[PDB]
């Protein structure tokens, strides 16, 4: 109605400067922007100019986010009421801002803050204050991204009292620099966004006036945050008392992918070996029944055949006997269908070839067969191509490796890979979304060809080719030295003469290029029934190696002669042995030159000078000139090393060979010069050869399935919580850190009750709406007792279990109380009566111990009065009528439908149908106020809001007190709650049990004597499982029915006083450090070491030794260290390094002095970056203190007691150059490499060891100072969040890193796909609801914004959570 405001997001727009400040990726108007906006629209409205009018906001609520459009225009229309003040900043039908602006032309700044001249700053040392830098790293890491124009703070203080903010003229970013005065006085590691300032004034006549236009040189105005009145006030503006509401976080880049670098044999992999095939049990016996079902089959087709109609038939007839020779129709289909209907866990994934089996065998034999079964059989061919029997030698273990060692030894820039036949066995399916989708500093080339069109290989990023594939001396000419890769799945075995197809495909092969080959090799007879009917003739030429097996197919045996008769070198070869078979081949390499080998054993780089010479001639070399590098010990980092020279010197001439000594087998290779096994190797000419195990192979990295990240393991100690908050479909249980005796969140208040606790064993947890409340976000965890704020969980108070010593107890306990072990303060334990059962004991604490709270002590029952109930039915509702009934006083209740009511009057025969109302309206005022004579009810137990609270409020006596315990406040009462205009008491039973004090003991002896006297009685009761804790939790947020919800932890006993069995649950990680035990961080004050250090603080550490080369040198660190001691968490900073037995003892004499040394942990970090060839011995070895001299003096401290027994962590954290390599960085590489095999001969020995191999990381050190090697920088919390899986695993090194990635109707679909976190919105289904997937607070508002701002579409927020994708696609038409 008013002003309406136009904020021009355009490339020069002053305005533009509005799109840096932004929240995790999200572009919001500040919470400040409205203030503006308000102040402006006073002043037009007065007729001043805005600058000359002196404000005052009071309760300005940011009711909803804006989300500023990049590169286009927002409209709000700003409305101020004359005379009262009431301003609104709306947009639409969508309210955005609220409150009352006031203007006068007194003082209205209570600080007098707007004097100050200079700045208390100064001649401080560096160490003793923050810069900008570094105040917006603190920022940066909890989500909010400033940009240039909103990073005011110039300096401050390590306790951020006192500050230099910036005056630039614009109000907008000045106001905003403010507030961030406010968030830098709350450190923390969650992301919060402003929602209410109760009072801000911007007197302008006191504020120094607008820069001279064309200043560059901004002056700085002196601020100051008040701890005691929440004011922050820097020159004529003043923020008091700003609140602010949790946010989760947004991952902007898409999720890392985690690999393992493990080694992988080359030929004959063992099943223990990683490279073998993936052949379960279940696969096997499939493999046996399903060939038997091909053997019984293709005995029916000889005894049905009258009419000689089955296709080449002389062949079925020869196949038979292989069958018999390698040994009803109806068992056998039993047999499968059996498998084929099982739900035992050991299924396999489908059953493809049986159906392909059954189609072909069941199908009739009459006119047209060869035809027409030829034209059904194609159809199904997806089920021949996925199929568990084909999909073994197609795994992604096996196909990485096969692309990767290829890579590597390929010395191009472009791999090019060529397949042929890709109609009949298509490889592309299985390489490029396995391996080549993977790649990020080799470019790939696929190119698919066959005789005809390929159909399947239409959606994959290859090209198109036609030649026959089945006829040799046709092949296109322009195909020779064509490709690195030459793939050939299910393609040889159709040839007639493979003598003239080898040597005519050798030709394709580039020199030194490789071939794949995919064959069947056992159990021959099992897939030809499907063959016979598929290929039209079955005619082929033996050769020496035998006669071809049916008309095609050749045993694998036969094969490997057969390309070793061909002159042909076996780098690879991985043996199904259900049917298939792979080869991967590679011509010999015969030198002109001896090699040149360097023995690279030595750790010290004595032999540095003759690499660096020997590899400055590799520029002008022969081609047929190597360098080979080689490691005959276990600790050499040659693997790092290389693949880092590879990328100054090209992979022509650089290999390297590594025999490991301690797993060599009893035949340890003899590589030296003139030896046997060394010529081999130099034939093959593999750029990384590994001796490990026994077997020759390769260092890759394995992808671990996303879906391992969450799986669930046995563990002693769990608790229920929340994998996505604001989810109640995402509740999981995780493990308890009380596995460690202590529970975590023992910092700050916490540590000042010091209650004594009772280890319980939880029997039965009792389910309330409180939990629900927090579970489906309808209230951050933030409102709760300020002792729960670092708490592991939020969820769960009452419980019935088994204290120490054996006896049934029930009690309420600080949360989490749902979980299997709680330690619960002895002032809040009952003692169960020997007539309940542990089941029947879980539902009285909590709804009795309220009950009593809001009759006997917040309300002041008496006896005989008039008392009304909101919800009698529910659990408190229950409890409640019972204590009011023991006073004796007149019952009024509200019962929802006639089912309660009548539940009601069974469980309380003294209730008649007088005492009963209807929660459907407010119609219950004429009757409590009729039947009480106008007197009102004493005491108001309130639960519903709204109407219904107003008319509750009216029927109260003149004495009658109002009590409610209502969860959903309105926004006008929540203000009261904070001005303390009233008391918030829907948290105070939680808060009673954190302090237990006084008020709480009266609640106890109340609830003890009502169990004694038969006031307490059980509530009904409905049980569910742990598993069940999902539905459970939806059960009570529906309150489609009465009765408490409980959920079964364990069974109880027959006895009243027995032990409690040791049992395992079921839980997904989660990593816990020992109170009591003493940490290492070496290298910890700096980058990511301070940042890991609050994460392990936070998750229980509270003794930290963190360890540096000078010590605290920054005012970033002397801020977060005055940060863990004020959270009661010992830190020990020592200026020592570890580079010396002597200093290794000093460091450790200091951790045993503080507790059992329970983790060591290096994040130290040296880095020289130069040329190989211009880098001195001195300049060499730079990097190799931190990751090779301490790894080992730390090594062996952990290794020799007391520490080894009592070390739990041992954590090494290196790079991708490991993996990757880079370029300059040979030294780095070469210390990083040794580091990770430090990190594996502890696993050999069986210590504990992780050794996570980072890649680029954001918002905290080197590259915080992009894409280096195509791959994106992670977020801090998601290294946090790999991080916590990488410690709870098996595997030694974890590779973590992150790559880089129409109609209207598609347009709004992505974009609202996207706000989800969907990368591909056709890949989910189409009738799954958002709520399904997910939608908080946010994602919906933004949707709703964006569902007007891309389209006409205007939608309700609640309508967004219960609408699908299918949906949206058709409203939008409309
Ligand atoms: N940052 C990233 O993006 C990546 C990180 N990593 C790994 O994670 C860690 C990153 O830590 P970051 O802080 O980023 O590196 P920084 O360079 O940011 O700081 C590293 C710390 O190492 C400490 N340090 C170096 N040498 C010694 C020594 N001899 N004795 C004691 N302390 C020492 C320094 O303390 P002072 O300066 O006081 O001596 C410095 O604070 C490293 O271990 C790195 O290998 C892996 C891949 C990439
Ligand atoms: P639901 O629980 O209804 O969610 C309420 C939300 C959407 C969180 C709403 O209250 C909101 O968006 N408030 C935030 C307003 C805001 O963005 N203020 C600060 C500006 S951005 C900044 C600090 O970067």
């Amino acid at each position: 109605s008013d002003n309406v405001i136009d904020i021009d997001l355009s490339e020069d727009s002053p305005e533009n400067y509005l799109l840096e400040h932004a929240v995790d990726g999200r572009m919001l108007f500040p919470a400040t922007g409205t203030l503006v906006l308000a102040w402006k629209t006073l002043a037009k409205l007065k007729g001043v100019e805005f600058e000359q009018l002196g404000v005052q906001m009071t309760n300005v609520q940011i009711h909803q986010a804006l989300f500023l459009n990049p590169g286009g225009k927002t409209t709000v229309s700003v409305s101020v009421m004359p005379i009262t003040g009431e301003f609104q900043v709306r947009d639409g039908e969508s309210l955005i801002s609220s409150g009352v602006i006031t203007s006068s032309e007194g003082r209205l700044l209570e600080t007098d803050q707007h004097m100050k001249k200079g700045s208390v700053l100064d001649g401080k040392p560096d160490k003793e204050l923050l810069f900008t830098k570094e105040i917006y790293r603190e920022f940066l890491l909890r989500g909010y991204e400033y940009g240039a124009a909103f990073q005011g703070i110039q300096r401050a203080s390590l306790d951020a009292t006192d500050t230099d903010i910036r005056w630039d003229g614009r109000w907008i970013s000045y106001l905003d620099t403010v507030l961030q005065m406010y968030l830098l006085s709350k450190p923390g590691t969650h992301q919060a966004l402003p929602t209410l300032l109760e009072s801000v004034t911007i007197d302008p006549r006191v504020h120094p006036a607008q820069p001279p236009e064309g200043t560059t040189e901004f002056q700085v105005l002196p601020g100051k945050w008040d701890p005691v009145l929440q004011i922050a006030a820097a020159g004529g503006v003043e923020i008091r008392s700003c609140h602010s509401i949790r946010a989760s976080r947004r991952l902007n880049h898409d999720p890392p992918i985690l690999e393992d670098f493990a080694f992988a044999p080359y030929v004959d992999p063992r099943p223990s070996d990683r490279s073998a095939a993936a052949v379960t049990p279940a696969l096997r016996d499939y493999a046996d029944a399903c060939f038997e079902f091909s053997r019984q089959g293709m005995k029916r087709w000889l005894e049905n055949d009258k009419n000689n109609v089955l296709p080449n038939k002389e062949e079925i007839k020869e196949a038979l006997a292989m069958a018999n020779k390698h040994a009803n129709f109806a068992s056998a289909k039993a047999t499968l269908e059996a498998l084929v209907n099982n739900k035992n866990g050991h299924r396999l994934p489908n059953h493809g070839l049986f159906e392909m089996l059954d189609i072909a065998f069941s199908e009739p034999l009459e006119g047209d067969y060869w035809d027409r079964l030829r034209m059904k059989l194609h159809d199904v061919r997806t089920y021949l191509w996925d199929d568990p029997i084909i999909a073994a030698l197609e795994s992604p273990d096996i196909v990485k490796l096969v692309m990767e060692t290829v890579s590597d030894n390929v010395n191009q820039q472009v791999m090019e890979i060529l397949e042929v036949g890709a109609a009949r066995g298509p490889y592309y399916r299985q390489a490029i979304p396995k391996a080549l989708e993977y790649f990020s500093i080799k470019d790939w080339q696929y190119t698919v060809a066959d005789q005809g069109f390929v159909e399947d290989a239409a959606e994959f990023p290859v090209k198109m080719m036609q030649f026959d594939p089945l006829d040799p001396a046709n092949f296109p000419a322009e195909l020779t030295e064509s490709c690195d890769l030459l793939v050939l799945k299910w393609n040889l075995q159709m040839q007639v003469d493979l003598d003239a197809a080898i040597t005519e495909f050798s030709k394709m092969i580039k020199p030194g290029g490789f071939l794949l080959v995919l064959e069947n090799g056992t159990r021959l007879s099992t897939f030809f029934p499907i063959k016979a009917i598929v290929s039209a003739s079955l005619g082929g030429k033996g050769g020496p190696e035998g006669d071809r097996a049916m008309g095609c197919f050749y045993t694998d045996a036969q094969w490997s002669a057969l390309f070793a008769r061909h002159g042909f070198e076996q780098i690879m070869h991985i043996p199904d042995g259900i049917a298939v078979s792979m080869f991967l081949l590679r011509k010999p390499f015969e030198p002109s030159v001896a090699p040149i080998i360097i023995n690279v054993d030595d750790l010290e780089c004595s032999w540095l000078e003759e690499v660096q010479a020997r590899c400055a001639e590799l520029q002008d070399s022969h081609k047929d000139s190597r360098l080979w590098l080689v490691a005959n010990t276990e600790l050499s980092g040659v693997l790092g090393f290389l693949r880092s020279l590879v990328w100054e010197f090209g992979s022509e001439k650089l290999r390297c060979i590594q025999i490991d000594d301690a797993t060599a087998g009893p035949n340890p290779p003899k590589i030296s010069a003139d030896s046997a096994d060394f010529k081999e190797l130099v034939r093959k000419d593999l750029a990384y050869n590994v001796f490990k195990n026994g077997k020759w192979g390769t260092y890759r990295g394995f992808v671990i399935s996303d879906a391992d990240r969450q799986k669930e393991r046995p563990s002693e100690y769990v608790y229920a919580d929340w994998l996505s908050a604001g989810d109640m479909s995402s509740l999981r249980w995780f493990d308890s850190p009380l596995k460690t005796g202590h529970n975590n969140g023992m910092l700050g208040s916490k540590m000042a009750h010091k209650l004594e606790t009772e280890t319980c064993s939880v029997y039965y947890a009792g389910l309330n709406l409180r939990d629900i409340i927090l579970a489906n976000g309808t209230i951050q965890r933030d409102i709760l007792p300020e002792e729960t704020f670092f708490k592991e969980g939020v969820l769960g108070v009452e419980f019935s279990g088994r204290n120490s010593s054996g006896k049934r107890v029930m009690g309420l306990c600080p949360p989490p109380a749902l979980a299997t072990t709680v330690k619960c303060p002895v002032s809040s334990l009952w003692s169960v009566p020997d007539q309940w059962t542990l089941e029947e004991a879980a539902t009285v604490p909590l709804a009795y111990a309220t009950a009593y709270y809001c009759l006997v002590s917040e309300g002041g029952v008496q006896k005989g009065a008039t008392v009304f109930i909101h919800a009698g039915a529910s659990v408190v509702g229950q409890a409640s009528i019972a204590v009011a009934l023991s006073y004796n006083c007149e019952i009024f209740t509200l019962t929802k439908n006639s089912d309660e009511t009548a539940l009601l009057k069974s469980m309380y025969p003294q209730l008649n149908d007088r005492n009963f109302c209807s929660s459907e309206d407010c119609s219950f005022e004429k009757y409590i106020r009729k039947e009480t004579k106008g007197s009102g009810v004493d005491v108001v137990i309130n639960t519903l809001r709204g109407k219904f609270l107003k008319a509750s409020r009216r029927l109260l006596s003149k004495k009658g007190k109002f009590v409610d315990i209502g969860f959903k406040v309105d926004s006008n009462t929540q203000i009261a709650y904070y001005t303390r205009e009233h008391p918030d008491l829907r948290f105070q039973l939680d808060a009673l049990l954190e302090s237990q004090g006084p008020e709480w003991t009266r609640l106890f002896d109340l609830v003890q004597a009502g169990i004694h006297s038969g006031v307490v009685k059980p509530l009904k009761r409905a049980v569910y499982s742990m598993d069940k804790i999902v539905d459970a939790f939806k059960t009570v947020e529906a309150e489609r029915e009465a009765g408490k919800i409980v959920i079964k932890i364990r069974d109880e006993e027959r006895q009243k006083v027995c032990p409690t069995p040791r049992t395992s649950f079921p839980a997904i990680h989660r990593t816990c450090f020992h109170p009591d035990k003493s940490h290492i961080l070496v290298g910890g004050m700096g980058g990511m070491g301070l940042e890991t250090a609050h994460w392990m603080v936070l998750r229980g550490a509270k003794k930290l030794i963190l360890t540096s080369r000078y010590g605290i040198t920054t005012g970033y660190q002397a801020r977060k260290i005055a940060f863990f001691k004020q959270l009661g968490v010992e830190v020990e900073v020592l200026a020592l390094s570890v580079n010396t037995r002597k200093a290794a003892d000093k460091v450790f004499e200091h951790a045993l002095k503080m507790g059992p040394v329970g983790g060591i942990f290096n994040m130290a970090m040296v880095l020289y970056n130069d040329d190989f060839l211009k880098m001195n011995r001195e300049q060499f070895l730079k990097p190799l203190e931190s990751k090779i001299t301490m790894t080992m003096l730390l090594d062996d401290k952990s290794r020799e007691k007391p520490v080894r027994d009592t070390l739990d962590h041992f954590v090494m954290f290196s790079s991708l150059i490991v993996s990757g390599g880079h370029l300059g960085q040979a030294n780095y590489a070469f210390g990083s490499t040794v580091l990770e095999k430090i990190c594996e001969r502890r696993k050999r020995d069986g210590l504990p060891v992780t050794t996570p191999q980072w890649a680029s990381i954001a918002d905290v050190g080197t590259v915080a100072l992009t894409i280096i090697c195509r791959k994106y920088p992670q977020r801090f919390f998601n290294v946090l969040s790999v991080f916590d899986f990488m410690m709870s695993s098996d595997n030694v090194v974890t590779i973590s890193y992150v790559l880089v990635e129409e109609s209207m109707v598609d347009q709004v679909l992505r974009a609202v796909g996207k706000v989800l976190g969907i990368k591909d919105v056709s890949s989910v289904d189409g009738d799954k609801e958002f709520i399904d997937m997910g939608v908080d607070s946010l994602m919906s508002v933004e949707i709703k914004q964006a569902l007007e701002r891309d389209a006409g579409l205007v939608i309700s927020t609640k309508d967004t959570q219960l609408m699908t994708f299918n949906t949206l696609r058709s409203m939008v038409k409309g």
